[PDB]
């Protein structure tokens, strides 16, 4: 197999009865994803005639009761039944007729079988001077169309001899005053703004399977929220059916929102507001693929497409579905946060990888708040964070509260740390100054670790104590030294005992020495 030897002399014929047409609320005349077929398995070469009496065996129904008129395409995209010629062009083959259709569709037309007791024949029908037209009626109080079937019209016949039986199949008396809509195609519903014409002249290239809509010309439909078939059909053309995904829960159902192609952001986020009775401010959504399934990126509020223009990804057979978030601030301010990683310093001294998100406008002292709430500061210390700027593990920089996030360097050479500020440095004297710290093996420039800030000088070894109990090692051996402009003086852990030597000598400002720990790894 699988496929069998004998498979491709088949064709594929669906025929659909005029029971589908019931109900149907689009254009056209039936929904071709909800439409139910009869179909038949037919030899490709074989003929119409032979075709008709399978036909009506199957059906039961007499050859004399049925009449069919295969459903083809026209220019403008729409789907009408079309006239074929059932003993002219019954001597052809199927593919023949079909175009090379497959599959091909055929509406079947039978007599009301109320009347097909009598043995009635299905009236006669001339290809060249009747037509046979479809009859909606649209009733704007539920908002919806119901089908009134199809009639056998000279297409001489004047438009006002129409009315009577439209009235009679919507269930009308005959006083009512009608408005008649064409259905042309989607998006296009034209008013017959004159009865006393004759079919042919009224309207442009009239065809076989072609669509009256009316309705009662009842003052009351103005309270309609679609008063007229052709709002009704304009409406429909944008509707369109989104789910609505949270990209904050994974596997979400989502919820189905009633939208409109015209929308714009504005409305869009307006409508999904409601239904979670939340600010649309305070929602983010998120732009899509449609096959790639998103979320994709976060849409701008100042975004200016329509609902249609988010949607251009989908084909008409997949179902819209669009991500969005809950917010917690404004979608404006939390557009305007900007990514911050950096290092928080713990109380018990040691780093870790944070990202901070303060507002692009924001200085430092926001960046300090920010990170002040993912993390807990030690117990009994001072409350205050400060925010170093760190180069090849050296504190090149303190940074004031007062500089905005925007000056800061972007280099990635660069690392930005946030710390508590242990207790001694704040209540700092002359007597008293902070000096940098870092790990150096070898040469001064050999820096590793972790450096930091100290109080600076009226002795040593405490010195090293201190700085043992920060460190907390086991470090007999280390040596230390003061780091300045192209040299480095070693320190007499024994008898050195300083001063400000840690200071430019008047010959620049800046870079301030260093203290240095000499050891390995």
């Amino acid at each position: 197999g699988p496929l069998g030897s004998e498979a491709h002399l088949y064709m594929q014929v669906q025929i659909v009865a005029e029971d589908q047409f019931c109900g149907h609320q689009g254009n056209d005349m039936y929904d071709e994803e909800k439409v139910k077929y009869t179909v038949f398995k037919v030899l490709k070469n074989s003929s119409l005639a032979e075709f008709v009496q399978s036909l009506s065996q199957t059906m039961g129904f007499p050859q004399d009761q049925i009449r069919l008129w295969p459903m083809q395409a026209r220019s403008n995209g729409t789907k009408r039944p079309a006239m074929l010629d059932n003993e002219a062009d019954g001597n052809k083959t199927m593919i023949e007729l079909s175009d090379n259709e497959n599959p091909w569709t055929i509406f079947l037309e039978t007599v009301d079988p109320e009347l097909a007791a009598s043995g009635a024949t299905l009236p006669k029908f001339d290809k060249d001077h009747d037509v046979m037209l479809f009859l909606k009626m649209y009733d704007p109080k539920t908002r919806s169309l119901n089908y009134c079937g199809h009639i056998y019209t000279p297409i001489s016949c004047k438009i006002r001899d129409l009315l009577p039986v439209m009235c009679d199949r919507a269930g009308f008396i005959q006083d009512t005053s009608l408005i008649l809509y064409e259905e042309v195609k989607p998006n296009l519903t034209e008013r017959i703004q004159d009865y006393d014409v004759s079919l042919d002249k009224a309207l442009d290239e009239l065809m076989d399977g072609d669509i009256i809509v009316f309705q009662k010309d009842d003052p009351e439909n103005d309270n309609s929220e679609l008063p007229t078939a052709k709002e009704y059909f304009r409406d429909l053309y944008h509707r369109v059916d989104v789910i609505f995904c949270d990209k904050t829960i994974p596997n979400d159902p989502g919820f189905v929102v009633t939208l409109s192609n015209r929308m714009n952001y504005f409305q869009v986020a307006k409508t999904v507001a409601q239904r979670l009775n939340t600010d649309p401010m305070l929602l983010q959504f998120f732009k899509s693929q449609g096959y790639r399934d998103g979320p994709g990126n976060p849409l701008r509020h100042n975004y200016e497409g329509t609902l249609r223009d988010l949607l251009q990804f989908f084909k008409p057979r997949q179902p819209k579905k669009l991500y969005y978030q809950q917010l917690k601030m404004k979608i404006t301010d939390f557009e305007n946060r900007r990514s911050f990683k950096c290092i928080w310093l713990n109380s018990q001294f040691r780093e870790e990888e944070i990202t901070l998100y303060p507002d692009k406008h924001g200085c430092v002292r926001d960046l300090l708040e920010e990170c002040k709430k993912a993390v807990e500061l030690g117990e009994k210390a001072s409350g205050k964070l400060r925010l170093l700027e760190i180069v090849s593990y050296k504190i090149i920089g303190v940074h004031q509260e007062d500089e905005l996030l925007e000056c800061l360097s972007p280099a990635t050479s660069r690392t930005f740390r946030i710390e508590e500020i242990p207790l001694d440095q704040v209540d700092i004297d002359e007597n008293e100054m902070l000096v940098t710290v870092a790990h150096f093996h070898k040469e001064v420039f050999g820096t590793f670790g972790i450096p930091f800030l100290l109080r600076i000088g009226e002795h040593f070894r405490e010195v090293m104590k201190r700085i043992q109990s920060l460190l907390d090692i086991q470090f007999e051996k280390f040596k230390f030294a003061i780091v300045m402009m192209g040299r480095h003086q070693y320190i007499n852990e024994d008898e050195y005992e300083n001063l400000k030597d840690f200071e430019p000598q008047p010959g620049m400002s800046h870079p301030r020495p260093w203290l240095g720990l000499d050891h390995f790894n």
